[PDB]
């Protein structure tokens, strides 16, 4: 799994594409707020990236 992998998934916007993130996260024992999944340039997370992409009125 990768950081920009999850960024590409949340940029895409399909929820079925966001599959097994919980299983992978519980297997790796790491949180989404941990430094591997932070950007680190500004601290930007995946949630803010998904909010920045609103194709329709929702994502």
């Amino acid at each position: 799994f990768d950081r920009d992998r999850l960024f590409n998934v949340v940029a895409r916007g399909n929820p079925e594409d966001l599959a097994g993130l919980l299983e992978y996260l519980r297997r790796t024992s790491k949180y989404l707020t941990d430094s591997e999944y932070t950007e680190g340039s500004t601290g930007k997370t995946c949630l803010m990236k998904a909010v920045l992409n609103l194709q329709d009125g929702v994502n």
